[PDB]
């Protein structure tokens, strides 16, 4: 029902029940949210559809997928020694675009409850912009806070859970988290204090924020602020924190 549009550029939801309490609910979210250059930007509404400004380049996820370039086209990747088209900087880049965007939406009590790369959006200038597109429509356990799996609790604490998977998903070029784990596999395993390994192309330091996402302790993680202010400290730096670079042996987060 989605579709393009000069309504300038962007992109409108045509809608003709349960859903007009959703078209109904979407509209006033959104009409709330305000606007800040890291979260969907809404056009309007009109009786004759929900438009906001289209995103030439996206969902995040397929973005990052299309990004394997030793995948897409190896001669150009084993000729250039590279693993894909973006650089650690602007992997980086992203992952800072919605720790803003995120932080601007917490400041206003804005829960998000499934933050993932499939619902951020790759915008004009290359600008990730915090989305949703909705859920047999099951629960997105692998982004589940552990608290959010038991007793359907999320919060801030647990949105920024899933940005610490999502900030996985960017440093793995959009791998699926635990790859070949079953979904009930987790409920048990994460209790135990299981988590997500550290990706081989990543620094300790990105690794360190991923850890500190996914702390059972609510209370215990870091906001959507420092979150942003720790990334922007290692944009500035010159080291390299997400190796992009091809090697013998190299190999692909798995899909
Ligand atoms: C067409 C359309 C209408 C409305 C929204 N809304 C949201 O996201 C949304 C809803 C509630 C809360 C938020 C949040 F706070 F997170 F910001 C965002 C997205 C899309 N866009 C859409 N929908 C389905 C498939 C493809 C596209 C799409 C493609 C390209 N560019 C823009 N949109």
């Amino acid at each position: 029902q989605v579709l393009k549009a000069r309504i300038m550029d962007a992109a409108i939801k045509r809608m003709k029940k349960d859903d007009h309490r959703d078209f109904a609910g979407e509209l006033e979210v959104l009409c709330k949210l305000g606007h800040h250059p890291n979260i969907i930007n809404l056009l309007g509404a009109c009786e004759h559809y929900l438009a906001i400004e289209y995103a030439p380049h996206g969902n995040l996820l397929d973005f990052l997928r299309k990004s394997r370039v030793l995948e897409t086209d190896p001669a150009f990747a084993i000729a250039n020694s590279t693993a894909s088209t973006l650089s650690s900087q602007q992997l980086l880049h992203f992952a800072a675009d919605v720790a803003r965007g995120m932080d601007y939406l917490s400041q206003k009590q804005f829960i998000h409850r499934d933050l993932a790369a499939r619902n951020i959006l790759v915008g004009e200038n290359y600008v990730a912009k915090i989305a949703d597109f909705g859920l047999m429509g099951r629960l997105p356990v692998r982004w589940m806070a552990i608290e959010s799996l038991n007793y359907s609790v999320y919060t801030t604490n647990s949105d920024v859970w899933s940005y610490g998977v999502l900030l996985w998903e960017i440093v793995s070029l959009g791998g699926t988290p635990y790859c070949g784990m079953t979904c009930a596999e987790l409920y048990e395993k994460l209790p135990q204090g299981y988590r997500l390994e550290k990706p081989l192309n990543c620094d300790d330091e990105v690794y360190d924020l991923m850890r500190q996402c996914w702390r059972e302790k609510p209370y215990e993680r870091p906001s959507f602020a420092q979150i942003l202010v720790s990334l922007n400290r290692m944009l500035e730096e010159r080291k390299t924190y997400v190796n992009t670079t091809l090697y013998e042996k190299f190999t692909y987060a798995g899909i």
